[PDB]
């Protein structure tokens, strides 16, 4: 197997993202090291198997850091990351893949953010994976235009306009850190469609809402559904979910750590009323908790 990792350094925090593809996994280890040498690091952490990033806070700056990650599956079987630090072709802006799984490796892409009125990528029933989108070039994110796509530890360095849109089946985001400085995070238009978020998505900055049923789109409609069942927001957010419970949408929530998390700051799922393009505006019902279209229980959402 192999795991990727890569860093994101964002309010004297270090947020580590990584992929793997090991099946059977136990846990994963978190390595830091003041040096690049890897016999050096020490064990700062161990994590459960779910996750897929990392929040290290306890950093002092001036000095320097290495780390590693270690995905060890239940043979006891060790699969060790790249190292990443704080000192393919085929990933380009406007690029489409579809029906296969592509490894960005890590790099940096990005065009600019436009002032009026573009997407940076589009799957079609594919999936990308370790990918960083620049602070400037965000453009209108990755798109996910038919089947199932796949969004694979990916960082958004910044948010242009919306980071990911399902155009499609099902959309699944799995791990990566999103973030934002003063927005919608994911943004949900085909009908009949999911999506899903896990590996600990981690939001940092300051967001709108992680997760949107459009309420004004064009043929605009139901049903659409959001499972959360593992992310964080580890700074400031209006809200997690908008459901449009006229039309049918669900959004079913488990698994979310949030910053400082109190009742109602932020609400977690909101319904409101969705309609058509044109045909009247969209109006906020307010924050509900285990109802039709908000299934989602206090038990769900915990402070950070
Ligand atoms: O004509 C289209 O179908 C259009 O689709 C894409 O744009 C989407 C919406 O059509 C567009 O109006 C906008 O909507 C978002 C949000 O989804 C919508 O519910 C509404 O949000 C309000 C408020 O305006 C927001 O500031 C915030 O307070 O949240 C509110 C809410 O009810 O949740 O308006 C939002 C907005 O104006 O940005 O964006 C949608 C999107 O997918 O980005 C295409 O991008 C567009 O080109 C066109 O095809």
């Amino acid at each position: 197997a192999q795991t990727t990792l890569m860093l994101s350094q964002k309010s004297d925090v270090n947020y580590l993202g990584w992929s793997t593809d090991e099946s059977k996994v136990a846990r994963q280890e978190v390595y830091r090291g003041t040096t690049s040498n890897p016999d050096l690091r020490e064990r700062i952490a161990v994590l459960d198997a779910e996750t897929r990033t990392f929040k290290d806070a306890d950093t002092n700056s001036g000095l320097n850091y290495w780390y590693w990650v270690d995905v060890v599956s239940e043979n006891q079987a060790q699969v060790v990351s790249n190292a990443v630090t704080t000192a393919s072709s085929e990933c380009k802006p406007g690029a489409t893949f579809e029906n296969r799984t592509v490894d960005c490796g890590g790099v940096t892409i990005g065009t600019s953010c436009p002032n009026d009125s573009k997407p940076l990528i589009i799957l079609k029933n594919a999936t990308v994976k370790n990918l960083r989108i620049s602070a400037s070039g965000g453009a209108d994110g990755i798109h996910c235009d038919s089947g199932n796509c796949t969004i694979e530890n990916v960082i958004w360095e910044d948010i242009c306009e919306d980071a990911a849109t399902n155009n499609g089946k099902t959309m699944t985001i799995v791990g990566g850190i999103a973030h934002n400085a003063k927005d919608k995070v994911l943004q949900h238009n085909s009908k009949n469609s999911t999506t899903v978020v896990k590996g600990n998505f981690t939001l940092t900055g300051e967001h709108g809402k992680l997760w949107r049923s459009c309420g004004d789109c064009s043929n605009n409609g139901g049903p659409r559904f959001l499972t959360v069942t593992s992310a964080t927001v580890n700074g400031t957010i209006d809200s997690i979910a908008g459901v449009n419970r006229n039309y049918g949408d669900v959004a079913t929530i488990s698994g979310l750590k949030i910053k400082n998390y109190k009742e109602g700051k932020p609400p977690v799922c909101e319904e409101f009323k969705g309609v058509v393009k044109g045909q009247g505006s969209t109006e906020k019902y307010g924050e509900k908790w285990d109802t039709t279209n908000c299934k989602v229980s206090r038990s769900g959402v915990s402070k950070l």
